């Protein structure tokens, strides 16, 4: 399910800017916009720290998210891509 | 399935911007080069980028050949951006 994009792809993007969210919550942003399984999430969050493009610490009460310097890069232009998808839609559900 | 960031409709549509007017077959060949795909795959997408309304099929010059709709056009500007960043960075 969701065309153009893998799971890895909407949570890079949907990291970018914000830097600091504990897992859990980054899960629910995604999901309120792409809906998607914990399951699905948590392989994907395995997947770009294993690849490099995440971080994952436990910090202040709370395991949180941070961008690689290669997964900063990437998510940028995969949020352009997400965005501009989103506004297709929107500007087609006719 | 094969690569990572992006669905074969993804990688499609950004290929075909601006190869507009390119023999579907040829579409897949240049594909296949940097992400390797079964023709199963490949008309998968085809199939589904028409049908969602991104690409136009038309038979021009003797040939099958595949276009891109107006919200395609915008679309696969962003994406290609997306694949070429990718590529870079592997």
């Amino acid at each position: 399910s969701t065309p153009f994009f893998y799971p890895e792809a909407i949570v890079l993007a949907y990291l970018y800017d914000n830097e600091g969210i504990a897992t859990y919550d980054l899960y629910k942003k995604v999901n309120a916009e792409f809906p998607m399984s914990t399951a699905t999430f948590y392989d994907a969050k395995k997947f770009l720290i294993q690849e490099g493009f995440v971080k994952e610490r436990q910090e202040r009460g709370e395991k949180r998210l941070y961008l690689t310097e290669k997964g900063k890069l990437f998510a940028i232009s995969l949020k352009t891509a997400i965005e501009t998808y989103k506004q297709i839609k929107k500007r087609h559900h006719h």
